[PDB]
């Protein structure tokens, strides 16, 4: 029997928003020490990896490994049904035909129980993360969100260029162009505005805006975003959770 | 001469919102002791009955019965023109070709006078309400609104099932399912959250969500909704006014 | 070299909103004492004239006259990229191939530099304004905005009728009609609510709502709108700036 109790349904809903507009069906491998889930879009240039530790729940019990694949188009609908700041409990019994989502609230007033029909999905799990990445920066997700949103106005292709102590986002379109530059700094008034950068080797990569716009969906999950870049491999965009994370692996072109 | 003065135009606009997305043209039978109006959608499974007593206005005068049929698509447009919290006065003279809607405000600053061309419409008024209904409950319109909106995500058909001291709204779709259960209780901290239920005989009816979504439009008119159910006849959904009401008669299928 | 520094980008963005949904490409004739710009829609019934004095900027330098034509569809996109309450600096060098838009903020945190490819556009500048107009009124832009928006619901044609101390906006549609009447008055509690009217000769003109709706876009630029009317020539709708203005010349039909 599985019983994973989110303190606030928002968390799970906001997590699903990460996968939503970029992948369809996802296997949520549940087990002893939490949940993990992976998915890849049709064109195989964006991979989303989720890990949720036990501490991210208020209560978590999984007697025995249970893999629950489900349609996120359909799951999300049920997430709409819930009350944003209400306790959500996932329930399942061995070899589920279905998973039960369970909303509660303050008073035993309205307690909604939904059920989602599950689906068999062949896995073939990937493990592409690398040991070392040529460059590794971290900035407020809100700032990174802005930069992408703005430069997306001009070009369908955003170039990220990193020399030492210099991160340059560039967009060049038929219709004009644009470029933001930021620098590392420790902000003691509020360290959550800080910009970090550990450049081992410089990088000059170009990603599709279509996907960078999907990646910034996770901005609702963490104050900061973790962007690891190397020129031979996909970039790691990571939003950290209380215990766990949401990772986006994006391959740049050319 | 007719002169019906709403204190706030919102009331009349919110009333029209009740008829709007479910019926088209409506005869507003005006007379001595107020206004009444009835309408039925194309498929004849939803009937809307309105009664507005004199006390619901701040000033009301109707010398002589005047039946004013009008296009609610067109009327609503004029209701858009008005200032939400402004006094609205309906004016008409014997055998109107048209009705005049009259907005005012605080200062004699802007005073807008609109006119709506009326239409001849054959009536055939219905009187289908019954003496006794097998079950009769009442709950906060906001709560009932939620229940319908949520379960509408999953199924195009919502089943309401009432045994003693047990009201169970159920939705079962191709894509999972859902079900809310509520109980009667007197809430003294705020009696407007109370749930009442007088079950003479149990009921197990299923209505189309399409229409239950239209019915919850009246949630802007009253804190509570009055749902009377019987298994042989259409359900009565009623939102009470200061003096009057807005009723929705809905036939369940099968 | 040109360097025009708006204190807040909003101003320039809100100015562009004036031209936006009514004209396409516009030549911004920049020179010593500021910027001016003119444009005419396809059907040539709406002409927009802008003047921005030096005092409207916080810093302005134009060594030498520079005419910069540009696509407002495309310019606006870049105006989306900026931070509403941030300093915006237009930069250009002799015979630009392009103009540079430059956002800043509080801290030297994010400083975005965009560039817009310019376009050659043949001018043929118009000077149609007249010495005297038969009638000249001024009212709160918010009020005038409302009047147009409301009466636009009913008719695609709005008639403005001015006799002495009487301004009557009228709309008459297939579906009913409407008419607002206002009077001149000095409001000492707040003179910005005042309504002025200097009628030399009466006027009875009818304009297309399509365009009056475009004209009220400038309501974001000034508290009041200046409407000058004469029966032989286009109406002057003018929203005043700190130093300058945004004018809309509209020809009435029949």
């Amino acid at each position: 029997m599985l019983e994973a109790k989110f303190e606030e349904a928002s968390l799970f809903k906001r997590i699903i928003d990460g996968f939503k507009d970029c992948v369809q069906l996802v296997n949520f491998q549940c087990k002893e020490d939490g949940i993990i889930a992976q998915a890849v879009d049709d064109s195989r240039v964006l991979l989303v990896s989720l890990e949720i530790g036990v501490e991210a729940f208020q209560e978590y019990r999984c007697d025995h490994p249970v893999t629950l694949g489900m349609d996120l188009t359909s799951l999300s609908k049920i997430l709409r049904c819930g009350n944003n700041t209400d306790t959500l409990t996932l329930i399942a019994d061995n070899t589920p035909d279905s998973i039960i989502l369970l909303f509660e609230d303050t008073k035993k007033d309205r307690i909604a129980e939904y059920s989602l029909k599950l689906m068999d999905i062949d896995a073939d799990f990937l493990k592409i993360e690398e040991l070392q990445y040529d460059s590794t920066l971290s900035l407020p997700s809100s700032e990174f969100s802005k930069i992408v949103r703005d430069l997306s106005q001009l070009s369908d292709s955003i170039n990220i260029m990193i020399t030492k102590e210099t991160i340059k986002f560039v967009a060049d379109g038929d219709i004009g162009g644009g470029s933001v530059i930021i620098k590392p700094f420790v902000d003691m008034e509020h360290p959550e505005t800080s910009i970090k950068l550990e450049m081992d080797q410089p990088v000059d990569l170009t990603f599709g805006a279509k996907y960078l716009l999907d990646i910034i969906k996770g901005s609702s999950l963490s104050d900061r975003v973790g962007i690891r870049l190397s020129s031979e491999a996909p970039a790691l965009f990571q939003f950290d959770l209380k215990s766990g994370f949401l990772q986006f692996f994006l391959a740049p072109k050319f």
